[PDB]
Parts: structure tokens; sequence; C-alpha cells
């Protein structure tokens, strides 16, 4: 995990960037999962939240495409979070909802059972810090590269 102060520093450039996506500002072609996202939500809704400007909104998408295409379920689970603005407990509950029955290695022996809501939020929780670890340092140095030619 990220320290409290690169968590509260990522979470913010997110929280920007993903109000952006939300507005409909980035170009379908950047990214065939956020492009596919933004497919998928109502249009005619209203914005409540600050953006970022373009330049950064951009390169926050290039940054976030190419560290999260790799896993198509944490590139949704991050996008309903920052750029829908979903609660931990509704994407939780959408995938406790559609989850596939699991092999666990219970006490005694193993068993076919479908995860649990608690089980399913722990795990959306691990599933954006990891996105969030793996994220920050190519922001990090996307942003000083950006500043060192520029
Ligand atoms: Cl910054
Ligand atoms: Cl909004
Ligand atoms: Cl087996
Ligand atoms: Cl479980």
């Amino acid at each position: 995990n990220l320290t409290k102060e690169q968590h509260e520093w990522l979470n913010g450039w997110l929280e920007l960037w993903g109000a952006w996506v939300y507005s409909g500002r980035l170009e379908k072609r950047m990214s065939s999962v956020i492009a596919k996202f933004m497919e998928s939500v109502e249009p005619g809704r209203v914005m409540t939240r600050p953006m970022c400007n373009d330049d950064d909104g951009m390169l926050i998408s290039q940054v976030v495409d190419s560290v999260m295409y790799i896993d198509k379920k944490a590139f949704g689970i991050l996008l309903s979070y920052y750029a829908h603005g979903s609660s931990k407990h509704a994407i939780a509950s959408y995938y406790h909802r559609v989850a596939r029955p699991r092999k666990m290695l219970c006490r005694g022996g193993g068993r076919i059972q479908k995860p649990s809501l608690a089980t399913c939020r722990r795990e959306v929780d691990e599933i954006l810090n990891a996105s969030l670890f793996m994220i920050y340092p190519v922001l990090d140095s996307a942003f000083k590269n950006r500043k060192r030619v520029e």
C-alpha cells in the first residue's frame, strides 16, 4: 500500500480525473475500457464535482489506461468509484449479486459457496488499494517528466 500522504495525493488527482472522465471529455480512442464504461452510464446528468483541466485529464487517462488495461475488473471498479462516484458498498453489492460459486477450503474440507457481501466488500477495498499502488509511480513520473522537459 501507498503511504497515507501518497494515498491522499493520488486519491485527490483521481477524484478530479474521474469527474473529468464522467463529463465525457475523453476521446473514445484513448481507452476502449473507459469509452465502453462511459457508454454504460446515463446521459443528461448534471455535474456536481470539480474536475481537472483537459491536459491533466488526458495525461492521467493515458497513465491509468496504460496501468489498468491488464485487469478489466479492477479497471471497471476504479471507474465506478472515481468516474461514476459509486460507493464502495454499491460496487461490492453489484459484484455480490453477480458472483460465481467459489471453491473454499473451509475448516474440515472444501465446499462450493458464493462469496459473502463482507468478502466482496473487502475484495473491492483491496482492489482499489492495489490499483492506486500500481498507478502512483507512473503518474508521479508522468507529471515529473512533463515538467522536466516542458
Ligand atoms: Cl501534484
Ligand atoms: Cl459530477
Ligand atoms: Cl479439488
Ligand atoms: Cl465468503
